[PDB]
């Protein structure tokens, strides 16, 4: 019916553009479908959503979902930590660049030997977030979901495990893991099907607290 | 109405997309809306369009006009080399990478070494170089697009203007009054600022024109 009624939630989807210059720039493919199909779902089930987003300027914005645009993923970090303490429930679903380019021309960049890009290693927003709660500082954080793409429950649970997040949602081959020791799979249909699995499986364990 | 009736063009739109590894890229914030634009107005204006296509801003096909999606740089280069020889206009809008990544991971790569790269090929430039060698007799009318800027190496139309002239196209079309149109014979037009359809049927006119002139 309306299990998540009340409940404040943030969700981050898509993938983030690290720039090289003004135009330029190393992005992913996540089309952030997928993390848009969760917070339309816990819209649907009665949360309060905040919808932080990537390279998804051609979804629609889900209804009833408070949006929140970003660039880069060091923008992405900065959106978190501005509205990370108001959410029950964190999803990050965003494919979050690991890495960026060490310099950043403000220039268009123009003949003879390429030059190679120096890479920085960017910061992890949901490793930050479960540290920000073990340390007191998310009071209201009963959940907090990571996505991961991957014997993919040996990379799976090693990485739910290394991330100490509640929830991980591997290939979304594809599961929902625990950090109870509960293993699920997630039967491979639709983005909606699978947003419905992943709210049941945050419902449940908002619940168990 | 119907001025390019039996115009056989082929378009590209769109930025492409150097693979790292199947899941990250090298891009750019092209749209591709003025390049589906001027593909649109061909058409409607009787050309038989064909539009290689990269990265958009999720733009639909035009409908009536041949759709070719491409990845790369390098892709785009085939799937041009492959069609040139039937069109008589070529409509070079995309903003096709200058590099691409020296190694590419068939699988995700989970301290980081930098990114080498190599450099792809001028497609615009061996365009131009074919018919001048012979290679493109159906050819007509190359154009060509750029977004350009005034800076401490020069104004805005110098730079335009040089990229004319190294590039060695029929047309330039110019962004920066919107920005211009550069002819080949020395003609200069400002692009006054419309929609990207109005902008597309000034472009249109500009090609039918020199179309006309050849
Ligand atoms: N800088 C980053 C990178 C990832 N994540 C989050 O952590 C999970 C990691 O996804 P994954 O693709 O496995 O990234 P990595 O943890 O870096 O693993 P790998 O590089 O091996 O793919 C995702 O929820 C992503 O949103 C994040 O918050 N900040
Ligand atoms: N590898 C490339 C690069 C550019 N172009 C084409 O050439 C035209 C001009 O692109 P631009 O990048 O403006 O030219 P460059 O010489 O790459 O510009 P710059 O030297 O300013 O970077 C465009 O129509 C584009 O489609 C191309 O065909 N192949
Ligand atoms: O030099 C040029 O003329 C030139 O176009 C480029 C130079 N870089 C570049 C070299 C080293 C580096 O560290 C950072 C950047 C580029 C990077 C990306 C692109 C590109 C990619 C996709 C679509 C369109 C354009 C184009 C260039
Ligand atoms: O179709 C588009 O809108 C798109 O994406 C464009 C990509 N380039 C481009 C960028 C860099 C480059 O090196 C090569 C090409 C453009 C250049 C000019 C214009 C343009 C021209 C006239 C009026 C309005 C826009 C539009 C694009
Ligand atoms: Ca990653
Ligand atoms: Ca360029």
């Amino acid at each position: 019916h309306h299990d998540m009624a009340g409940v404040k939630a943030l969700v981050t989807a898509g993938g983030t553009r690290e720039p090289l210059d003004p135009v330029r720039f190393i992005g992913n493919r996540s089309s952030g479908k997928q993390g848009y199909a969760v917070a339309r779902v816990l819209a649907q089930r009665g949360a309060d959503v905040t919808l932080i987003a990537g390279n998804t300027a051609g979804l629609i914005d889900p209804a009833g979902v408070e949006m929140v645009h970003i660039g880069s993923a060091t923008q992405l970090r900065d959106a978190v930590s501005k509205h990370a303490p108001d959410a029950n429930v964190l999803v990050m679903a965003a494919a979050v660049a690991d890495f960026r380019p060490a310099h950043v021309a403000a220039a268009k960049i123009k003949a003879s030997e390429p030059s190679s890009i120096d890479l920085v290693r960017n910061d992890d927003v949901l490793a930050g977030a479960v540290r920000a709660r073990a340390d007191g500082q998310l009071p209201n954080m009963r959940a907090i979901v990571g996505f991961a793409a991957e014997d993919v429950l040996f990379h799976a649970r090693a990485k739910l495990e290394r991330k100490g997040c509640d929830l991980l949602v591997v290939n979304a081959d594809g599961w929902l893991l625990s950090a109870d020791g509960t293993e699920s799979a997630l039967e491979h249909g639709s983005k909606t099907l699978m947003a419905t699995r992943i709210v049941d499986s945050i419902a449940a364990f908002l619940k168990s607290q």
